[PDB]
């Protein structure tokens, strides 16, 4: 037993890191087959960022103009193209350790791993969550760009993020691999703010859940509610609707446990309004949200 | 820029894991060159889980009686020795996965990845810390066993973990790679039971430094504090005594924030005479004591 966040095991990804330089720009790519993908704002100089043409700027690049290394090996480039806010540059070999994979598009609520990356050497990985703002609150520094978010599925990788720029009160944003932004966001320098964050229940109720299974049960108690009451004061609190499907797909551990939903509803109703004021549950002093249903019985399941 | 609690990318240790079994019994074990190293009790049942006379259960073994699978792969055991609370399989063919690796033994504080396996197959990857009472806070079910922890420095992996059991508080406890435990604990199934646990404060001051590197600066106070009373203070929280080591090792995180390690020391003081009001560090809303001096410099230069 015991309760973690937990990131997939990363050597799948590890192998598609690669370098990307255009001129004084230098980020990370990602190889699969015989095409790198990386942010297309690897071609713009400190000036071309405070208002940058894309087409402009790449119709004036040429195959010679990035640099791609793998290791020490140098892959050379064949080829050119742009999709949304994300540079296909064709090489000449494809990738001997590319995996089974597919791009996918996550919702918010749902989690992924980010290999972190440098000069297209692996640093880190570590857990997130799609944040209802669409911003992710992960650790980037110079360099960083161009390091994914990914989820196994028995030997398949789906890639799901590419990092591209943090905002002011240090949270991060990005696309998915076909180049589209999560959330209201520009590859570009500008004022740019993540929106109110809130807080997503479905996960809350589920790591509830993982507390009790782990002998945790000090906040347990006798009361229904309904919906609509909790509805209401979630909305109080900055917490999402909690809907009919998230009821269902809690189903499992309400069975697993013997709480009814709404039973830890109430739960949680009461500590929206005391506080936590320092008292823990699962090691924390705060109710956690980046845990989903599906991540507390994978974990609790062995898989 | 952020912090968050990271693991090392766990690719050079997948390509080591491997399954073991022996009789009803399997689990986990390390491939590296032409030796498998997994956890002794392999060799048990149930019935000899009290009082197993390991040196009397082996010499009964022939190589043969060993199943070792790497994917779909069966080695072929060839030889078999015992060292200390590890097993010790030669297999016929060299491992060609093989990393850069050295066997080193942790202290209490120090940090590390754990790669969670079941079955030879890697599930998931987290960081832990040797805690003071030589426990892990894992997360480990039936089949774990023979998962290893471990850092990686360049393309070196560091082994310092092997995992043993769980314990009656939900913590868990193993061995080094010599086969030796982490604190007073034994492999057999006897009434054993953790130390009582305390808070790591030298990581606990650098997760501070680490919060004023990020720009976040309303924990601090205009006073300082003597290396003495501060762990007279602290002490009465259950806190690890700081020691003059301790000290010279947050010099570095010091001169680049301009605290002096004193200074954070009355912070650290105040913070735990007051609680957090509401408020949060790094995201945290307790005093997080799972990152090392080293952590916090990796990951914020
Ligand atoms: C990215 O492009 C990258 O890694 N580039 C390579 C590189 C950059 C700098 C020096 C050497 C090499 C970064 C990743 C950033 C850096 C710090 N943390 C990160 O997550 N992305 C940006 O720098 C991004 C560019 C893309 C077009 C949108 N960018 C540009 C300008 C400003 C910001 N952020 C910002 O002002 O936010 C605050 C919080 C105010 C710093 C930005 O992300
Ligand atoms: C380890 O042997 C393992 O993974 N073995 C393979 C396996 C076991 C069971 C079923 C199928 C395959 C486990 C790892 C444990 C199990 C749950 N979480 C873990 O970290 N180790 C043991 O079961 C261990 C072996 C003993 C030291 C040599 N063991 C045996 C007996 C009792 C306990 N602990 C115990 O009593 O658990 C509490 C928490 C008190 C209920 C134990 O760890």
């Amino acid at each position: 037993s015991g309760f973690r966040k937990m990131a997939f095991p990363s050597g799948k990804v590890e192998g598609c890191m690669v370098q990307v330089t255009c001129g004084t720009t230098t980020l990370n790519g990602l190889w699969l087959d015989d095409v790198v993908y990386c942010p297309r704002h690897v071609i713009c100089t400190s000036e071309d960022m405070l208002n940058p043409n894309y087409e402009d700027l790449l119709i004036r690049k040429s195959n010679h103009n990035f640099l791609v290394q793998a290791g020490n090996v140098q892959l050379r480039v064949i080829g050119h193209s742009m999709q949304n806010c994300v540079l296909k540059l064709k090489v000449d070999t494809a990738n001997p350790k590319t995996p089974k994979y597919k791009f996918v598009r996550i919702q918010p609520g749902q989690t992924f791993s980010v290999l972190a990356c440098y000069n297209g050497s692996p640093s880190g990985v570590y857990q997130c969550a799609m944040r209802p703002n669409f911003t992710i609150k992960g650790s980037f520094l110079n360099g960083s760009c161009g390091s994914v978010g990914f989820n196994i599925d028995y030997d398949c990788v789906s890639f799901c993020y590419m990092h591209h720029m943090e905002l002011p009160t240090g949270v991060h944003a990005g696309t998915d691999l076909e180049g589209n932004f999560y959330g209201p966001f520009v590859d570009r320098q500008t004022a740019q703010a993540a929106g109110t964050d809130t807080t997503i229940t479905v996960n809350v109720l589920a790591w509830l859940y993982a507390a009790v299974i782990n002998g945790d049960r000090w906040f347990l108690n006798r009361f229904t509610t309904t919906l609509n009451d909790f509805n209401l004061v979630a909305m109080k609190y900055n917490y999402e609707p909690l809907t009919q499907d998230h009821v269902d797909i809690l189903g499992p551990l309400s069975a697993q446990t013997g709480i009814a939903v709404l039973d830890m509803c109430a739960s949680l109703k009461e500590l929206l309004q005391n506080g936590m004021n320092g008292r823990t549950i699962l090691g924390s002093a705060l109710l956690e949200d980046e845990f989903t249903p599906f991540d507390v019985v994978r974990q609790c399941s062995g898989v």
